């Protein structure tokens, strides 16, 4: 068995599966019970990009892992289609390891979590809230709610983003009121729109052929925009952010103080912080030799830490 | 008219139907249009109970006043039955005003809200990231999350919640392995259980006709738990809660600490604090005079700021 796709009920919601990708290490047998590890995908992404690129990488080097789609995203069910309510996104990978904790050849207490993006945000803020989590990693970490609130470049006054929490609000009404669902972007929806060259390279990951998938549109709806504000991915990680927590930041990366913030911020004995020279945020997606160099740290951080 | 109950789609999750009761102010002309006030409930309580008193004496003085049931919980939709996810029970109120907002005979401008223990701290986050509130009241205020981490009197240290949080944690792994629901009492579910006299009110309103009601079994799914230790109801307070803000609590009252720590959090210029002289937490539910005071501040506050 190299994988297996499945669909399985979110705890949380069961009205929704949540689709995803389990990857077996080399010489898997079933009598085992081995460390896992869950990937959370970036804002707008799916299991088959990025994520799913890690957790078999990971898997190569001797974990189970699983690539999900989140609520209402990918091939995963739930509507309204392309929701982003970050306490969701987060409640989702608990779900997950739910899932993980039905199958024999995973130890529950032998559990770990990564993501990218969006997703290392989600997956920090899920560590904080679920014990059974027992390491993280992040790739280019994105706290969405400080990427919305306070710019990529952190340079707006939480207090100025207040016409983003009515922007959310007020769609609300439009979206009762018509029947449809407001959208906006989560990687710039136009090549033209991004202000830089990496939020340029984010376009570009999703609407051209270096990773455009069917399922990711690179959309979300407006409604969900007035929670991400609001939100904070680290929130009580000085208490309970405790977990060890393996940090990997391209040293070009414009998002990198969010990693800074991370570690900054978490409680963790052991907290390490890898900076990965001469790559940006999304040389660490697809790049080769940058990915390669991210495992490199990564899988030897969660064989000793699970 | 005067009462109507109704049920409607939840605009944040389409699977789930809210059951609410919209009261009719005196005189009321459905082409006119109206200053609307959301009432939010207790934990485990309904809209039948107290969140219906403050309601009906609200629209007494002249307001479209709503009572719900939130999801999971009264008469509303959504499995699992008494889950207390603190998001949805906060996000439910948007859902609300979604549905005022199909009323022709309420004004889209004129949306207040005010919510009893629980309720009220639910409010308070509905306020901060629903701009479509104008004004906020709370009574017996409780900000779940405090009540669970640092405990009824505000003495244990957040770290020292660890196991709580870790409880629910392990819930989710027993609930799905045994496909039902770990439970975990909101008030008392037994008159013992109650360490003083104000807890033991607490299980007297809702276990004995004093206010017991079917729908509402006084307790919550375990597996929130984790999600409430780490939740806060004021989160960015200092920043977003602008909004008018009525406080009434009791002086008497165990659970008084929260309503100053929202009156000292919120950023709100016009933010007012009413003490009810000799009344207790529970008091504030049911005691006629106690509750015709409280309307007393509550309705010329709603007047002044719809």
């Amino acid at each position: 068995m190299m994988n297996n796709k499945v669909s399985f009920t979110n705890s949380n919601n069961p009205t929704i599966s949540l689709s995803a990708v389990i990857y077996f290490p080399p010489k898997f047998d079933e009598t085992r019970q081995y460390q896992a590890i869950v990937l959370s995908h970036p804002g707008g992404g799916v299991k088959e990009q990025t994520a799913g690129t890690y957790a078999k990488k990971l898997a190569e080097k001797g974990f189970v892992t699983i690539a999900y789609d989140a609520s209402y995203q990918g091939e995963s069910g739930g509507e309204p289609r392309q929701l982003e309510n970050p306490y969701i996104r987060t409640e989702d990978i608990s779900a997950v390891i739910d899932y993980l904790t039905t199958l024999s050849y995973v130890d529950n207490t032998r559990i770990g979590a990564m993501g990218i993006c969006a997703g290392a945000g989600y997956t920090a803020n899920a560590a904080i809230q679920d014990r059974r989590i027992k390491a993280i990693g992040t790739v280019s970490a994105v706290n969405i709610g400080s990427i919305f609130r306070n710019g990529w470049e952190n340079n707006v006054k939480s207090i100025d983003a207040l016409p983003y929490v009515e922007a959310g609000s007020n769609a609300r009404t439009s979206d009762i009121s018509s029947g449809e669902y407001a959208i906006m972007p989560l990687a710039p929806m136009k090549e033209s729109d991004a202000p830089n060259e990496e939020l340029r390279q984010a376009w570009e990951y999703y609407h051209t052929p270096r990773a455009q998938y069917p399922t990711a549109p690179g959309y979300a709806t407006l409604r969900s925009l007035n929670q991400i504000i609001t939100y904070d991915a680290y929130h009580m990680a000085e208490v309970y952010l405790t977990q060890p927590t393996q940090i990997v930041a391209g040293s070009q990366a414009g998002s990198k103080w969010m990693s800074d913030d991370l570690y900054d911020r978490a409680s963790s004995q052991d907290k390490r912080y890898h900076i990965v020279e001469g790559a940006n945020h999304m040389d660490l997606y697809d790049g080769k030799a940058y990915v390669a160099e991210a495992i490199s740290v990564l899988a030897p951080f969660f064989e000793e830490t699970l």
